[PDB]
């Protein structure tokens, strides 16, 4: 990854089910009733679902249409709060596409319908806005894989 | 009108017949139990929903507390000693938001204040953080206080 668009930003940590990598992990136990954040390098011997930390990734990989195929967990920067979204959770995608795009470089926060997620600037310097289509929570944000510096927001309607 | 579904609050030391949550690995393991636990954690017992201030000394928690927001699929664990910030919503008339248990960026509107002449002012989130609780201010009817976690 070359465009490190979250660098020097305090953002939440997001963990996706079965995305095997060397990131931090969280074990979802007891059919959703226990959450265990695993120590870096701790050997997990249990039988729950392991969710792995992703940062620069395409959330559409974990979605069939607009429903999540994999469990997702968000660990907020406060270091006290978490949100756990089971597979089957319906998410709204809000793309921010234009000549030049200025997105909010964050995710995991509440918004009202109409909140401005991005500003789109034309080759002539004129502006358009990408506003939240609903009130809810922005769950994640990523660069559109084939469109350098164009982004998409993933939202959970309230 | 109605707000969000009512949160579940669990507090340490309140040995009762309610639902329990065990806190292990010093914050990093949270186990909701139903109906026999002998682990090495600390049990938090469900309490009847009430102001969070009944478990704080000024701005700081006095006991380990966990809040589960079922509408929101979200929980927060507040170890004893955790400091919260208060955002009062006070005015001739106050129109607060009717939900909490979510992260907000700075500037998110928590209340509209209205003067006796009908002019408006807004109480916004002063910091980015988590809105974990809100209640009516005890001696001030129809006035409210939001409690946040600064991140």
């Amino acid at each position: 990854h070359e465009n490190l668009y979250f660098q020097g930003m305090k953002i939440p940590k997001i963990y996706v089910e079965g995305e095997l990598n060397d990131g931090d992990r969280v074990a979802i136990e007891k059919d959703g009733n226990a959450i265990i954040f695993l120590e870096k390098d701790e050997e997990y011997s249990g039988n729950g679902k392991l969710l792995y930390q992703v940062i620069y990734d395409d959330l559409a990989k974990y979605m069939s249409l607009d429903t999540l195929k994999k469990d997702v967990l968000i660990q907020y920067p406060d270091k006290h709060t978490l949100t756990y979204l089971k597979a089957g959770t319906k998410l709204i995608s809000v793309p921010a596409e234009g000549y030049k795009v200025y997105p909010i470089m964050d995710f995991g926060f509440r918004v009202l319908k109409g909140y401005r997620l991005a500003t789109l600037e034309s080759k002539k310097g004129d502006l358009r806005y990408v506003n939240s289509p609903v009130s809810g929570t922005v769950i994640f944000m990523n660069e559109i894989p084939s469109e350098r510096a164009n982004y998409v927001f993933y939202m959970l309607e309230e």
